[PDB]
């Protein structure tokens, strides 16, 4: 554990439904920067409950490419969660500020580095699958970036105003990231490792687009939901995300397998990782 007195709050990183995140300095660990989530000023009973469960969920997760809990605060202190500061923020903003390098002749990013980024996400999901842990909301907006393009999968929740358009809302219902969701998820509301594979396909599409466009960006929420119906009825009228310019055809055919109607035919994270780390290198 860790005493709240030993933290030096420095600035504000973001706001959540039941907490808020600050960049803090630690002088006497056991100039070290860390990210700390604490209760919001208007902390409710229900919010303290969700905060404590977040700590329990996060305490399961121990992998180089998954966010890790470095510690929590002593019991009689006001509640806190401490994790590594990821200095380049979320992956969506980060990739947005880069463009594909022009090998012929603003920071840039090469195709092999994009593969490297995608492969780390795949490895993190490989780990989650071994725990039978289902993420439920994989997307570039929920990945963090550290030094040297290191990537860690996290989960900000669905409340950030910046990504409001990524979630479909109906009064009294669960909030749904429908443009990342497998057809069975949209129709029946339930999430599996196989639907995480589907979301990974979309996330891989994002990375290869350098996050310059929303998935199915020219279609409405209602058209995206109706597309799930076309997967169900299986009469060849369903549509897919198109091949990104940075994406060679061999890699795109792997993306497409992530959107197979049958869950069993979607590739496991072990195979996705192997392709991204090895096979995709002869397509460079
Ligand atoms: O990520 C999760 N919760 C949010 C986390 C809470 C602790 C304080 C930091 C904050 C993220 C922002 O962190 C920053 C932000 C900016 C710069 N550096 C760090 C989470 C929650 C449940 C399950 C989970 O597992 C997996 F992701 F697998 F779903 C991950
Ligand atoms: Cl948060």
């Amino acid at each position: 554990d860790f005493p709240r007195s030993r933290l030096r709050f420095k600035e504000k990183l973001g706001e959540g439904q039941f907490g808020e995140v600050h960049l803090c300095e630690v002088d006497s660990p056991q100039p070290l920067l860390v990210a700390v989530k604490i209760l919001r000023p208007d902390a409710t009973k229900n919010a303290r409950n969700d905060f404590l469960k977040e700590v329990k969920i996060m305490s399961r997760l121990k992998d180089p490419n998954i966010i890790r809990l470095l510690g929590v605060c002593v019991q009689d202190d006001p509640l806190c969660m401490i994790t590594d500061y990821m200095e380049n923020g979320d992956l969506n903003q980060f990739l947005s500020a880069h463009q594909l390098e022009d090998k012929a002749a603003d920071p840039t990013i090469s195709y092999p580095m994009l593969l490297h980024v995608a492969a780390q996400i795949a490895s993190g999901m490989r780990y989650l699958a071994t725990l039978n842990f289902v993420h439920r909301d994989l997307a570039t907006r929920n990945c963090l970036v550290g030094e040297n393009f290191t990537i860690k999968i996290a989960d900000f929740g669905m409340s950030r105003n910046l990504y409001a358009g990524d979630y479909y809302r109906v009064q009294g219902r669960a909030v749904l990231p429908i443009r990342w969701m497998a057809w069975e998820c949209i129709l029946m509301g339930k999430f599996t490792t196989a639907s995480d594979v589907w979301a990974f396909g979309v996330t891989l599409w994002e990375v290869l687009m350098l996050c310059r466009a929303q998935p199915f960006g020219q279609l409405t929420d209602e058209q995206v939901i109706e597309n799930a119906g076309e997967f169900f009825r299986d009469q060849g009228r369903q549509v897919y995300l198109s091949r990104p310019p940075a994406c060679p055809q061999g890699l795109y055919e792997l993306m497409l397998r992530c959107w197979s109607r049958e869950s069993e035919q979607r590739p496991p994270f072990s195979q996705l990782h192997r392709f991204l780390a090895e096979d995709a290198l002869n397509t460079v």
